[PDB]
């Protein structure tokens, strides 16, 4: 369980706070309690994966009543952590082309964010020039 070196690029004011590693660490850790981690096939990682990020996603109150994702959320989190101009604009532009074909794709609301945040991970990354060393 090696610890991976992150190399942000140009966008190392999208590294999370203090206040969010602290929480991520205790909510995905209660999660991973009631949603335990095989140690089998590909298929079964994934499956769990996807099931403690659900989890993590509903516990910091990422599901509006209606239980859609939060995108404005996203989008107003991305602000917050003032990228340069240039790099902001570029990342606003993947969420709102992420969250449309997103929501075009599926009507079911988890589907719809684990195509948004894959869309995210794959172009913000490459945008970003982000490289993640395990
Ligand atoms: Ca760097
Ligand atoms: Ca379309
Ligand atoms: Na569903």
């Amino acid at each position: 369980a090696k610890v991976p070196v992150i190399e942000w690029g140009k966008c190392e004011q999208l590294k999370p706070s203090e206040s969010e590693r602290t929480s991520k660490a205790a909510v995905v850790d209660k999660c991973l309690q009631s949603l335990p981690l095989p140690d089998a096939t590909q298929q079964e990682i994934d499956k769990h994966r996807e099931s403690v990020t659900t989890c993590a996603l509903k516990a910091e109150g990422w599901f509006d009543d209606e239980g859609v994702y939060k995108f404005d959320r996203a989008r107003n989190e991305i602000k917050n952590k003032k990228l340069d101009s240039e790099v902001e604009e570029a990342v606003l532009l993947k969420h709102d082309a992420c969250q449309k074909e997103a929501t075009e794709k599926h009507d079911d609301y988890i589907n719809q964010v684990q195509l948004y945040q894959a869309c995210m991970d794959y172009n913000i990354s490459q945008i970003c020039g982000i490289k993640v060393m395990v």
